């Protein structure tokens, strides 16, 4: 079976933008479609959630209970990235010191939020069970393992591990190569 | 948009006592909800599972995925405290030693079941990804890092992370100051 | 409460087998039910996954979250296997290294999918929060630790914990006993 919305469900649920060959399970949530823009050829999952600004590209899977928070200023993938199951990208995020009250319950006056725009580049893949905090770009080609945590950018063509991450090794760029292969034979 | 119960489903669930302002998800899972109390000001996200004995004060927020499995000893949350995404706090676990058979599926007196009240105290946050075990006090005004596991209770007023956690720094203390303002003004 | 099937309903699904005093939640998604079989005495909760092929035997319990993508090759549990909330076992996974596309949205032919059946033999515990990796044998009795993984196969009777998993003591076997003790007590 799938749990996927039709292409008439698609429509109606009124996305920014949203483009050929979606698949979007019936059991992931979705929070404010109206900033909520989505390319080609794109999978979410069951249990997902996206809320706030989220702008996928195309080529892309969310695997099952990924969470995007992209509050106001947004999460962004570029095209041939991927986020596997259970990862939380948080565009904003509580100031954990004891400096200031904390949550949803509480007027912004008393918080101290951090937020920035998270931007994954072309290519990037973050490994399952990971969570990515505001304010960070993940470089292009850069693979983050399972269980990663990452709080500040990471440069591009890596592979970087643990909590928080630290960088262990050069990510291959053949992949590149893969891509302008598969873009080219589906134009002649 | 959001997916909350109105006033009016959250009167027809039956809890112990459920406060004002209180959001919980319709994607929530509930079983037992006449051990669940919530006080006033309380936001429990998608996918959430509160099972058995929960009590949880005000000025909390449950965010999603996150299960509480309370059993009949109860885990009890205090005014602010917050628990982030994709949280497991138990109050019940099976002996993973070898010295006894495990799970619901298997009959107690084969199981060795290691039980005891989980408590957060006051101003406690616990990061995303995390677990707490049972029977443990989460001190007042502790923070435990993301993707961090607690086994034993913790002194109040620090920082902790890791698996399991060990003690990192102090919390700060302004957040004390920011409640009296907070509640004065309200 | 509880969200479970009536057997009625479980009938309705189809799974290639499915024994008795199986609950399976009704908030847990199922996928290719034809490929699934399922023994006597299981329990699978809520927001579960089960994709592909997936054989459970008896007196499991598959706990909340966990998300079991079997493929084509397959995950097998043998009986008194269990595991615990939030794990995910994958039968096949992408290469990681950049020397390949990565998946669902991609032809197979530009990918490096590694590929390989993953066993849990009887009395194996995975920890809360747990990732297995393909083509995986978990050896008979091995605990493993919450928020491990598990990249390799795992000797017979020992405990592991980590990213990835170190053993660090051998599993009591008392267990062994109380299973014979049990299966006569019916
Ligand atoms: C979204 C698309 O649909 C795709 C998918 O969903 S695929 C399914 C999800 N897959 C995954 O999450 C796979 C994640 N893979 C990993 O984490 C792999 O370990 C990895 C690619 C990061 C590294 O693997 P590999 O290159 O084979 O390196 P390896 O030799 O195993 O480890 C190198 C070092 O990193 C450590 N390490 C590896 N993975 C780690 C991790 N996830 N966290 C912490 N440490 C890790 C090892 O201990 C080792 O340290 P040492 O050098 O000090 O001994
Ligand atoms: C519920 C409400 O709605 C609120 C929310 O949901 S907010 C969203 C959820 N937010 C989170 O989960 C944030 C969790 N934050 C963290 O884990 C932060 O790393 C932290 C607050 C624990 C520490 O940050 P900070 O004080 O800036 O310490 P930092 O300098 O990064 O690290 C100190 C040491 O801890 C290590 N460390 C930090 N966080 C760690 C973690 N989570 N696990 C393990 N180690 C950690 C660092 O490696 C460093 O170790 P070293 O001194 O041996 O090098
Ligand atoms: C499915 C059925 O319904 C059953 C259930 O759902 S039960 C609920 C879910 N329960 C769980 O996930 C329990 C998981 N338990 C654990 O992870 C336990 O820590 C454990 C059983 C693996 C080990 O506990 P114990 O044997 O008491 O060992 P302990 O002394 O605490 O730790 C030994 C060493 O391992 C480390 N360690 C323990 N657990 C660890 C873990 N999960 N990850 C990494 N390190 C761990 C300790 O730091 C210590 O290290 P050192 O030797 O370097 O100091
Ligand atoms: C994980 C998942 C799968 N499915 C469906 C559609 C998938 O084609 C099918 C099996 O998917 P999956 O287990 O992801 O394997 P693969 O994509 O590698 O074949 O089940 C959903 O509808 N929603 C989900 O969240
Ligand atoms: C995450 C989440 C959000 N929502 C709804 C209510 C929230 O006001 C809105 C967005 O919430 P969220 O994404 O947590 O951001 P914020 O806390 O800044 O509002 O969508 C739910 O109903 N359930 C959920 O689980
Ligand atoms: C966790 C969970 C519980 N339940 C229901 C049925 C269970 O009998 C009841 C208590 O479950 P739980 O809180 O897991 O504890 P116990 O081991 O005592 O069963 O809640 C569900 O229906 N689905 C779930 O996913
Ligand atoms: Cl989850």
């Amino acid at each position: 079976m799938n749990s996927f919305y039709s292409q008439e469900e698609l429509k109606k649920i009124g996305f920014l933008s949203v483009g050929k060959n979606v698949l979007i399970s019936k059991k992931a949530s979705i929070y404010n479609p109206g900033v909520i823009s989505i390319g080609n050829n794109v999978r979410i999952d069951d249990f997902c959630i996206l809320s706030g600004k989220v702008t996928i590209g195309s080529y892309s899977h969310i695997a099952a209970y990924t969470a995007l928070y992209g509050g106001e200023v947004g999460i962004e993938m570029y095209d041939f990235a991927n986020i596997s199951s259970r990862t939380i990208v948080y565009a904003a995020i509580d100031d954990f010191s004891g400096n200031a009250l904390m949550g949803p319950t509480i007027p912004n006056q008393y918080k101290n939020v951090k937020t920035g725009k998270v931007i994954l580049k072309k290519h990037v893949i973050i490994g399952a069970h990971s969570i990515i905090f505001p304010n960070v770009v993940i470089g292009e080609g850069v693979a983050v393992g399972a269980m990663s945590m990452v709080k500040e950018s990471l440069d591009d063509w890596y592979i970087y591990v643990g909590v928080p991450v630290r960088k262990i090794k050069a990510r291959k760029r053949k992949i590149v190569e893969l891509e302008n292969e598969f873009l080219k034979s589906m134009n002649s």
